[PDB]
């Protein structure tokens, strides 16, 4: 009986560990940058190729794995988890730590097929919701706490430390689940169809463009609030905790509203978000300043994704698997996306504009976004 709820909550760890690594390089990056001698820019390509791999490359290994989703294929994960973050511990050039990326992306893209649907199938009716509830808390965790116990663990100790005390909790979690995992083991052809609706692939269009608008300035936040705001190293990991804070905010103001908002309420957040990008240098002229926008910014970007996947919920009620399957795939296109962008603009303009040019792609959203939630008023209840 609590067995079950137990290996629920340890798929739920396991998801706080794969996203905690998915999202700390943000608050690493100048760690890295400084010991490998190069600009923190060139590695937002880390940020880039982990997120690309990872929305490329889980369908075709959800697609090859589809035999043995045993504890046998957690486990061979985990090892490789493990491995991958161990190499980042002994990373020697960048390229060797792009490559660790890769590991982790290709541990991830499996992991999060497979825990995912094995959440459920290990917990019984009443929890088939909860079960959902409790791994998207993990990665809730992962973003609010996780994100900033890996900065300052990097701080402290190096940010070979960061990913060694990651790699840490997976080992121990690998054990947990060979001694809990109970030896347990193809909605695709929907596929087409959904590519064929343009509701559905409008909204995967607004969140690609949103999306890469928000890592556009997002993925290089902290290299923005030392080298650009002059402001220490401590600032940005208070600003990385804020916009956890503001995500729970986020959530309650949505939540709170409720969905017959809920286009409404995204389309009110895109402004906003394009509000934040424009003010964000300007409000680097003082502290206080960027505070405020970063809670607004949190706030801002949670209620767009939960709006975002309502949409893509109600727009697909037959497949609702296989369309948030390409809806994290289309939003880590967009990460990696935005990313780049940011580098590139980072590289070739100042850094000093990412917010700036971030505002152009959340501007399309915003135009886009209010005529396409014109077009389809369709909801969740
Ligand atoms: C079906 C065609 C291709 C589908 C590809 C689907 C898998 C994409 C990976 O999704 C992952 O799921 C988690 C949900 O939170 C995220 O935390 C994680 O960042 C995200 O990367």
């Amino acid at each position: 009986r609590k067995v079950a709820w137990l290996r629920v909550v340890t798929l739920a760890v396991a998801a706080f560990i794969f996203n905690t690594t998915e999202f700390v390089p943000v608050g690493l990056l100048s760690d890295i940058a400084q010991s490998f001698h190069m600009q923190t820019a060139q590695v937002g390509i880390m940020l880039t190729i982990y997120a690309w791999v990872v929305a490329l490359m889980s369908l075709p290994f959800m697609l090859m794995t589809s035999q043995v989703e045993r504890r046998k294929l957690l486990i061979c994960l985990f090892v490789v988890f493990i491995a991958s973050h161990v190499l980042s511990f002994l990373s020697w050039s960048f390229t060797v730590l792009v490559i660790s990326r890769i590991g982790v992306a290709f541990a991830a893209a499996i992991f999060w097929s497979i825990t995912a649907s094995l959440a459920i199938r290990m917990a019984p009716a009443g929890k088939r919701a909860q079960a959902l509830s409790l791994i998207a808390t993990g990665t809730a965790l992962a973003m609010v706490l996780g994100l900033p116990l890996g900065r300052i663990v990097g701080q402290y100790f190096g940010w070979r430390m960061t990913f060694f005390a990651i790699g840490i909790g997976a080992l121990i979690t690998l054990l947990c689940l060979i001694k809990l995992l109970p030896l347990l083991p193809g909605s695709l052809k929907s596929l087409p169809l959904l590519f064929r609706r343009p509701a559905l692939m409008s909204i995967y269009l607004l969140t690609v463009v949103v999306v890469t608008a928000h890592y556009t300035a997002y993925s290089y936040i902290e290299p923005f609030v030392q080298n650009i705001a002059g402001f220490s190293a401590n600032f940005a990991t208070a600003l990385l905790l804020l916009l956890g804070g503001a995500g729970i905010i986020g959530s309650v103001i949505f939540g709170k509203l409720g969905n017959q908002y809920a286009s409404a309420l995204v389309s009110t957040a895109i402004a906003l978000l394009l509000v934040c990008l424009a003010l964000l240098l300007p409000a680097a002229n003082s502290e206080i300043h960027l505070g405020v926008l970063s809670i607004f910014w949190g706030i801002a970007m949670m209620i767009i994704g939960l709006g975002m996947q309502v949409k893509v919920l109600a727009l697909a009620p037959d497949a609702t698997d296989v369309a948030m399957a390409l809806f994290s795939g289309i939003f880590n296109i967009g990460i990696g996306a935005g990313a780049l962008v940011g580098n590139q603009v980072s590289l070739h303009w100042s850094m000093s504009m990412i917010g700036y040019v971030g505002a152009v792609p959340a501007f399309a959203a915003l135009i886009w976004s209010i005529i396409i939630f014109r077009r389809w008023p369709v909801t969740l209840e």
